[PDB]
């Protein structure tokens, strides 16, 4: 079982210490320990994210998805996640509820399986672990 | 190394998915020992009772996993008692509070919580425990 | 048929003071009225009052386990509690929300209820007569 | 003596529509009379899709000072004219809804009438017209 | 004259994890009461039912209440309704300034039916309120 | 310690259409001040600019303010920023209970930057504010 | 010139049977008609509870290019149809209300008519209609 | 096949540039060519409109409806239309979204099959043609 | 029979582009029309809210009617509303232009709920008509 | 007599996907129907906003009508709107689902205030009717 | 060319104890900083401060009667005064709204200006340079 | 010392389709040089291209002048990119965003921008440049 980890705009800037690279590695280590294969990609492009989403729908694979700012603004991304037949675990590194009010809304939580927020980089790992079971 | 798992109003009714509360306590207790932790699991429908327990977790500096039930959207009192905690606080909803009624999408707890796990059913707890075992 | 009538916070203070509202029937009288009417309708009616949320829920859980119907006047909780709603949403038997006053002729916040959407039905603003009428509805089913 | 029971837009389509309960307006009209009659009352039961017609009926009830049981259909949530007419009723006015309006769209959870009404019965279905009658039967003010 | 000072949720934890613990508040209220020539009873509970009970007693005893409701202030229609019954004065007391915290603390279900409200003059709101009452 | 008591629009009209009038109020306040080993300057204006002038002076002099802004309470940003400068305590006072009136009287621009707020305690509010200042 | 005075819903119920808020509809027609006489205009005063009926009278005025004094009662706060009918008028339109709408329920503070009318008189009692006439006489 | 076209309040006063009669003519001419029968009526009276809606419900015939102002106000009308088992196309001649803010809400749209706005008079004809194809 | 016609910020500027009566012409036209009705019109304008309040206070104590057009303050001043609140004689709010045919913000008046009546969009004429009303009550 | 049919994000997943007509299938009908009407139909789909804008910039430059089903971008993009606002010839907004019968947030669009018109809830055929409208200017 | 610079309430308090801040260039040093940079561009800066709305309004009128440009920092009034807005709206010559601090980084109430929609433009957050950038704009058109 | 003038969606299309984007680039450049800075001006319709450019200004600690277009009102991902700048960022708009539609009166950028200039036409760009010369 392949799991798709899709980091959205800005997450390449992670740590600018836990860099995006340290994230990618860290995820693959728990991935392989869980008897899973994680494919982690990031892009600042909404088009690109939509497309990785489309693929994972065609391939019936779960998606762990940290969309960054697009979480609060984008119906298109929501609509592409809605076709996922497999589980979708939305993730935030930071507690989105402790910050600005507009971050407390997510177009994604309603069509997602579960949501992990403010647990730091481990959100992802704990998400993989869930997807091991379903 | 104690951990407090606290469940509020109505959680005493799980299983009437099919996991009873009695069952879930056991799950957590066992899962917790596997990670070297000691889980104290408790449930009450009484908002005062949850306060005494959250008060004790403040004094002991023990971490809390809190599923507050309906109190999540409603009790500013609970929030305040919780804002006092110094060890982590992980808010947990069994169901995806975000795919239900509009009013379940506000939490009073979330802003003072370390983090929040939603929609992952019973595993939400075991995950919270795992995070506690690392940090 | 056992019918549960559950009254929330402050309801033990009926008619005795707040006598404007209200109306003038004390809680003890209301118990008697409701029992009397239950008898003519051929139902047994257990009536119970409490300012404690934990106690109301525990009565509602029991109602849910017995699949007995419920006539609930939740007091202030109507407008505020989600736990209680969540308890009530569990009942298989019918749920009738009763308010003595006309919650729509008063403060704007009384005009909203967490309970109303998950109840069979609602009676508002007919005084103590609203408990008995609700009994009537159950007698028919 | 005399209660006016009034039904606004689309209650002529009761039944029937669709169906969804099965009771027609014609049968509901007979049910209400029967029931009123069993109580010592006489029930004049009309329905109209015309707001003007409804205001004519309400005016008369006011001039005669007869009580009014109103199920105003969609008009519950939109009509300020209907409201100001009812407002001048001196006899009890009891607003009715067959279905639980708080269990539906949001625009349904506001009534222009609930505040100027004696009370409100919602979601006890057809029986809500009879229970209204029983309230009137047990008073005269 | 007996004033009733009723502290709500979390208020038993003052001083623990203002400057002043609940014990010292009690100690202070006692002296100020004796300065004023009143009797005051100070009570604290995190139970809303317990709170309602005490208010009821005041309601039947025609006695003044000083109420610091904690979070219940912003959320409880039950407590507002119990309090609206009261015939002697009710003064709502907040130790912190509520209007300088989160936006939701700026709404109180009590202010509308209280005689008045003292906000964010710290523990001295209790004393200043007992004073208002001593002068009725 | 000098204390400023500042009174905004309409407060000149107290008791002209309860009872107690502005002159009388000045005097009770003056009386309470002396009794508290304090000196009180009470003033009244219907002019926002004049009120700003008085607030500027009290910030320069680092003197305590007791402020009853009247209608400006719910409308003036300008007034709020003047008051933001005070280093000595600011106490907001309303004679009436502003939470049991029109909805728009329940928003104050001043409360958030005030030390505290006393509402609905009548004229006694001023004298509870003086007494608060009189401690620390 | 001619001036149309139009009263909507519940307005035939003026006076006693709605005490204060004090004249009957008939008496109001008498007042309005005599004041128009002196002003040198003829007033056509009609009341109806039918939104349908109001629109036709309103269409007829847009046709005749006559001015309109409208008291729409509760439809003031609810009816787009009625507003779109008045939007059509080439002569002046004066909304009238007998009571002060701003001193009652919140929902009365909004008018769908106001933005398309020439003006609005509110709370001046029955004189509203007369003051409105006076306005029209002058233009 | 029968298609009911219902014009609401104020529609008897068109002039698009065409008058209401020019409009019946036009919907009839077009209705013919698609192999349909269009009944086109107009009332300023809600009662009449609800009645015309009931008939169409009973006879299970499609409805093209331009409710005018009632679009934005009437729960009664919306409930009458909810009864229909055959399609209902809501139709506004002007672009209701390029005028006042209130015109941008409709009670009918959520219950209709679809909506056509802004295409002028010719919007009736496009509705007719959708119905040709069912 | 004295009548207070009080005008607020900016009405000094009636001029002047346009919809073409000046303030001085307004005062005079109002003073002569009030005399035709056998009243005395006392027409005063200020940009100063305090000045406006002072004149409300006097009208309160004199029990004289007030015609007020409070300009921008209509939409913003609780202070003014509260001065107006205490009048005992009639208070007619007037606006020259149709306030409802304009910015959303202009459609709320703080004075309306405590006034006797309001007249809006009737041009300079709204004044004259409020004098007529005042002659009767 | 050229007409642009632009389809925004996700629309190339038609009939894949809530099984009924695929995107290629739909390009086909539109040309079939367009020809039948004596106009030429250029039909594009893209998930990238910047690309959709390019196409809109091109249509405005060309003075050629557009028929736009913007997908999700309908409810969120101001930049899409300003692009579209530049067209001097008919724009027709089109949706396949009835946007009003779903989530509240689907019920506002940034396009409708600048579109020539809107067609909603009428399936693939909406593209066709838009086309038909356009073939009369 | 005369440019009128106008500062509303509290701007007399710049520098000390201006806070802000906590400095601090003093309203006097500002006047100096502006007439200088105005001369350099060949303009005449008439810089004024008043805590009094009626005073502000009157400076606004004369500018209108004189067709002269205005750079306005209206302080608290920005957010609250329709009177001030309407005075400014009669300006034939340009109007630039200047705020020293970044209004969008402070309280929500500061993010609304009654002045911006009738102003040529607004400069915000750039400190005391805001005024000079404003004179600059005016020196071109 | 480098200033990064960034232009967003539809801004490629100033001119007729007076100043074109071409002319605006020359103006910015002349002015910048006449002030002792070099202005790198750029346009894009692509949210992802602008983020990229922002990230680079963050890495260089170079100031940014940004006219984000309609993305001013809608993009939180853009805002977060700018939160990262340690040097000044001036938001620019040619038109008056407050004299237009209501939705244009909210900026996700304003809060994190050092400053904001609005409605001063193409000149707003050069005044922002001037601002930066003197830090
Ligand atoms: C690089 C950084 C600025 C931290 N990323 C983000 O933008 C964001 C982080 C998040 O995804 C996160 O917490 O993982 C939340 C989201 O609201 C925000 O857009
Ligand atoms: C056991 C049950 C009755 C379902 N508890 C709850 O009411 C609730 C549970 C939740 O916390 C939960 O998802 O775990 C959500 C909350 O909104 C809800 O009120
Ligand atoms: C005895 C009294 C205090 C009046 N009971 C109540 O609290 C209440 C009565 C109600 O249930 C009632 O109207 O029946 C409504 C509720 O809003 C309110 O809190
Ligand atoms: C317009 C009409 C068809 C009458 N609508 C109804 O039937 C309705 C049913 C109800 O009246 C009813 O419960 O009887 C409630 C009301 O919201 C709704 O309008
Ligand atoms: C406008 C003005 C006349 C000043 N109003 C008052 O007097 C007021 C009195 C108060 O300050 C007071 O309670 O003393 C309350 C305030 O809301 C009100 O504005
Ligand atoms: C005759 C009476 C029932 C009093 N009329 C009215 O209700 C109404 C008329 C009004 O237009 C009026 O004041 O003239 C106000 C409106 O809100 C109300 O519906
Ligand atoms: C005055 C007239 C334009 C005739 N009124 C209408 O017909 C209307 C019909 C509309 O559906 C239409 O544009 O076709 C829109 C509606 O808001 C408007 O009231
Ligand atoms: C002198 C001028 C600027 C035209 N006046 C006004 O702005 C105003 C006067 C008004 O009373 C008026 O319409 O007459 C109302 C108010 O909204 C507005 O501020
Ligand atoms: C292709 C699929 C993702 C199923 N469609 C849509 O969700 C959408 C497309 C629509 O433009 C459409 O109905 O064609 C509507 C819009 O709300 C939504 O983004
Ligand atoms: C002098 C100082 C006290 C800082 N002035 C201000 O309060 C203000 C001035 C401002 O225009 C300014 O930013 O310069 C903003 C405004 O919101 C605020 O009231
Ligand atoms: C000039 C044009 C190409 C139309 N640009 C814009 O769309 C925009 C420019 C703006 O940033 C501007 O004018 O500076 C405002 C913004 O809301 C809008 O998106």
């Amino acid at each position: 079982l392949i799991v798709n980890v899709i980091n959205g705009p800005n997450l390449g800037r992670l740590g600018r210490g836990t860099t995006h690279d340290e994230l990618v590695a860290l995820i693959e280590r728990e991935a392989a320990e869980l008897g899973l294969k994680a494919v982690v990609r990031q892009s600042d492009s909404e088009a690109q994210l939509l497309d990785w989403i489309h693929q994972a729908a065609d391939a019936a694979e779960p998606v762990i998805l940290n969309a960054g700012g697009l979480t609060h603004t984008s119906v298109a991304l929501r609509d592409a996640c809605a076709e996922l037949s497999a589980p979708l675990i939305e993730v935030h590194i930071s507690n989105v509820h402790a910050r600005e009010e507009f971050r407390r809304h997510s177009y994604l939580s309603p069509i997602a399986t579960g949501v992990i927020v403010g647990l730091g980089i481990q959100g992802y790992l704990l998400a993989l672990r869930y997807l091991a079971e379903h």
